[PDB]
């Protein structure tokens, strides 16, 4: 003993233990388990983000967004209250989302296509608590319930464009018309859209310990 320095399952008190645990998964699992249910974190693939400002005439489609930064994630809270069994816990991350931009200006007819990059900082938190649950035939499991995200940003997204793609928009009056009257409401979207990611991304990876938690018995408490 004197000297153990031997992990061992938490008790339900040990918060710091529990939110390590919560750390040591993360880091373990972002490249997915499918064997288990675990999916992909890092990277993860968004197929679809449409999204459609009103009467603006502008709709933007964000396709098939690769997103990487997630594996390095790094808990900045984590709270367990033991009458609930409820769970709060935020990371902080960085991310790059890489994919393909479709901007539609409908009432031209025109369609322009190219490559997109954003990046944020954010923190995204996740709420839900755990009921205990039959489960099958005498195994009993903790069940992570419907869980809240939230999401803060951390200055502002940078949202980058082909090259190819800022000539072909700048050139364009129905857009130019839009950008010069609405520009704001245009760069409000991107930090939308980074919000977007981040609720996604978060909902798989709360679907992850959800996965781990009907596996395990768990006396890994
Ligand atoms: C997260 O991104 C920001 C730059 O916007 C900066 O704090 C840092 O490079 C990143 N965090 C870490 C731990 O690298």
């Amino acid at each position: 003993s004197k000297l153990n320095l031997s992990t061992e399952p938490c008790d339900v008190s040990d918060i710091e233990c529990i939110s390590k645990a919560t750390q040591v998964f993360l880091d373990n699992t972002y490249q997915g388990i499918p064997e288990y249910n675990i999916k992909k974190l890092d990277p993860i693939t968004i197929p679809s983000l449409e999204k459609s400002i009103e009467k603006i005439n502008l709709n933007v489609r964000y396709n098939n967004l690769k997103v990487t930064g997630f594996k390095n994630q790094k808990i900045s809270h984590f709270t367990l209250v033991r009458d609930t069994k409820a769970v709060n816990f935020k990371t902080k991350v960085n991310f790059t989302a890489e994919g393909k931009l479709v901007i539609e200006l409908p009432k031209s007819s025109k369609t322009y296509t190219g490559e997109v990059t954003i990046e944020a900082s954010a923190e995204g938190g996740a709420a839900y608590s755990y009921s205990v649950k039959t489960d099958d035939k005498g195994v009993e499991h903790y069940e992570a319930g419907p869980e809240t995200v939230s999401c803060e940003i951390f200055g502002e997204p940078t949202l980058s464009v082909s090259s190819t793609l800022e000539d072909a928009l700048k050139l364009d009056s129905d857009f130019k018309k839009i950008f010069t009257e609405y520009g704001k409401q245009l760069t409000e979207g991107r930090k939308q859209t980074a919000c977007r990611i981040v609720e996604t991304v978060y909902a798989v990876s709360v679907h992850n310990i959800r996965a781990a938690a009907r596996i395990l018995p768990k006396s890994a408490y």
